[PDB]
């Protein structure tokens, strides 16, 4: 009945609520520009899903106001399929077009994020939560690249959080087929909002980029995501993580879309986010030295690694660095 296959034929989205239009963001060639052709650098974090946030009683403007207040010039949405599925489409949007709202109306652009994690083709996923077919996934993406067309502030989709084999658990996939599948879905974006940007990530929970670069995405207004947590990688760190990611700046723009770090005593620290605390400033001046957006995970007290320590919106030491360089370098 609510599920992806059942359109409760939607009502479109009600554009009264809007009174901004951010500039209009484009990939030329290796970065982002506006209009104008300036480059534009993109440095936020992550919300927790909004059915999380209703639940905590927490989807509200202050919550939005406070992400704004650290700086941040980009909010990150990740839409787990199981609570698409939970809430059901429309009322799914409800929560989404309100986020997307706020967002907006702050001066804050929007990545909209199909929070899976594993093998789509193969259907097979990290959990349950991450659970989703090809059909929903696509299904998803028709939805809203038509919904928010035309809206600058919803520049970016993200195909896929984080794909991933699991050294077999998960099945077998080809980068070949990844990219096709890929290309798929931006194609479907592309039909509904020929202004969409799309973020394609590659393997080992969407780290590598080694594979992508041998063999692109055939379609434009592509960037390329990477996950480098702390303990992806051992030292020397630059050289490993140039490597493996970020040698693929210099040709295209690449959105690094989760990041974070704590101390092994902090809650819910777990492989491979533990750290000391010099990544945090490392990886910002990694990606200052490359011209790498990025997005640091995730502002929520409960979800591990945590920017903030209660609800009275605190930051941990890993909030404290993001905060000062998205201060220090946007707006």
């Amino acid at each position: 009945t609510s599920g992806w296959w059942n359109a409760g034929d939607v009502p479109a989205f009600d554009k009264r609520q809007l009174s901004r239009q951010l500039p209009l963001i484009r990939v030329d060639g290796n970065r982002f520009v506006d209009e104008q052709g300036n480059v534009q650098i993109f440095r936020g974090v992550s919300i927790s899903d909004p059915n999380k946030l209703a639940k905590d009683q927490h989807f509200n403007k202050k919550h939005f106001d406070v992400i704004r207040s650290w700086g941040t010039n980009v909010v990150r949405i990740p839409v787990h399929p199981s609570a698409w599925r939970e809430r059901g489409v429309k009322g799914y949007l409800e929560l989404l077009d309100q986020a997307i709202t706020w967002n907006n109306e702050l001066g804050m652009y929007t990545i909209i994020d199909w929070h899976s994690m594993g093998n789509l083709k193969s259907e097979m996923f990290q959990n349950s939560m991450y659970h989703t077919s090809k059909g929903e996934t696509f299904d998803f993406w028709r939805r809203v690249s038509e919904r928010y067309n035309g809206i600058n502030s919803v520049a970016f989709y993200e195909i896929f959080n984080e794909p991933t084999v699991f050294s077999g658990r998960l099945g077998i996939v080809s980068w070949a087929e990844w990219k096709a599948i890929n290309e798929e879905a931006i194609t479907i974006i592309q039909a509904h909002n020929p202004n969409a940007i799309s973020l394609v990530a590659g393997f080992n929970w969407a780290y590598d980029l080694r594979e992508a670069a041998a063999n692109p995405i055939e379609r434009n207004n592509v960037a390329y995501v990477s996950h480098p947590y702390p303990q992806k990688v051992g030292a020397p760190y630059q050289a490993n993580w140039e490597r493996d990611f970020g040698f693929m700046a210099d040709k295209y723009p690449v959105f690094a879309t989760e990041i974070g770090y704590q101390l092994a005593s902090d809650k819910g620290a777990h492989i491979p986010v533990i750290d000391d605390g010099s990544y945090g400033p490392r990886i910002t001046d990694y990606f200052a030295k490359k011209g790498i957006s990025w997005v640091a995970w995730v502002f929520d007290p409960d979800w591990s690694p945590q920017m903030i320590k209660s609800w009275d919106y605190e930051p941990t030491m890993q909030g404290e660095h993001f905060r000062k360089v998205m201060l220090k370098e946007n707006k």
